[PDB]
């Protein structure tokens, strides 16, 4: 629901919920992504990647990149009241959230231990993706991916802090902010209990800062927006309202 007054009942109702809707809208299981951290490309493999063209590894990343939005729509059209709010605030919700919603989820792929990233079956630094020349942006991604990866999140906070990177009632363009308010508020406070029930408080403080995601995804977006109008990906658009927003 959307109601005041979130019972105990609620609260820990919306902290299953939403854990559960993550684990079921992940590509990889956790399991799947820390057991195959041994499994790193060869020199060769790697300058096999070097060795590909711009529009190669543009078209490989850009339909990894699509698939993942599309989980995170899922994901988003699972958490409570979203379903039930406009085609307009979904779609607002959505533009700007579901690719932070993305590098969020990059942190579960990243090793920090030798600074590699999950990438087509195996394990990779940055030189995997040089063909592509986004060495600046990439190299901030990896940053992000590491501060992220330094507070070990688990299955349930994760999931409840990307609820809340989609669930905020300040993005511009809603025009039911009241209900958007209301929504973000009962998850806060599902958050906010389940990190107090696990004496995990202390990774409030380590989150990263208010407007630091939101400009990495600007940045990311735009990277992203100038290769489409370059070299457009096809795409079979599962979200035609929301695709439509993005590509057209
Ligand atoms: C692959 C990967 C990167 C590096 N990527 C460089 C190319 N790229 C670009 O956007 C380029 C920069 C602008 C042009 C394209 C992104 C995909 C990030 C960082 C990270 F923290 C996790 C993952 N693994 S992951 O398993 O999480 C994952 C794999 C593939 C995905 F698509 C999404 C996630
Ligand atoms: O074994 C322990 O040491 C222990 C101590 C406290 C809690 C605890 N219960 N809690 C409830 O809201 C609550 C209450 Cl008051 C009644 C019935 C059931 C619950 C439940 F946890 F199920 F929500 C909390 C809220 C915030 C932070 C907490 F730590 C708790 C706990 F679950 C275990
Ligand atoms: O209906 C669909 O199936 C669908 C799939 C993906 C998106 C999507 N793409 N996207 C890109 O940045 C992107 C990607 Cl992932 C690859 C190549 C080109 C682009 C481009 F930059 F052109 F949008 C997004 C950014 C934010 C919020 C989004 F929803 C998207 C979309 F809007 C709809």
């Amino acid at each position: 629901p959307e109601a005041p007054y979130a019972s105990l009942t609620e609260i820990e109702h919306l902290v299953q919920s939403v854990s559960k809707s993550y684990r079921e809208t992940c590509q990889l299981r956790l399991e799947d992504l820390l057991r195959q951290r041994s499994n790193i490309f060869s020199r060769e493999e790697v300058t096999g990647y070097q060795r590909k063209s711009m529009w190669e590894m543009w078209e490989r990343c850009a339909h990894h990149l699509t698939e993942a939005i599309q989980y995170v729509v899922e994901f988003a059209k699972r958490l409570s009241g979203f379903m039930e709010l406009s085609q307009n605030d979904q779609i607002v919700l959505l533009k700007a959230g579901a690719m932070e919603v993305v590098l969020v989820r990059m942190c579960r792929a990243y090793n920090a231990d030798n600074r590699t990233v999950f990438f087509e079956g195996k394990y990779g630094g940055m030189e995997l993706f040089r063909a592509l020349g986004c060495s600046e942006l990439i190299s901030s991604i990896f940053d992000f991916s590491h501060s992220l990866s330094a507070l070990h999140f688990s299955e349930d906070e994760i999931a409840l802090y990307t609820a809340l990177v989609l669930i905020n009632a300040h993005r511009p363009g809603l025009q039911e902010k009241r209900k958007v308010e209301q929504l973000q508020y009962n998850l806060e406070l599902a958050f906010h209990h389940h990190l107090c029930k696990t004496h995990r408080q202390s990774i409030l403080a380590k989150l990263p800062p208010k407007g630091k995601l939101r400009s990495l995804c600007s940045q990311h977006v735009e990277r992203l927006q100038i290769f489409q109008h370059l070299h457009p990906i096809v795409v079979q658009a599962a979200f035609p309202p929301l695709y439509k927003e993005l590509f057209s």
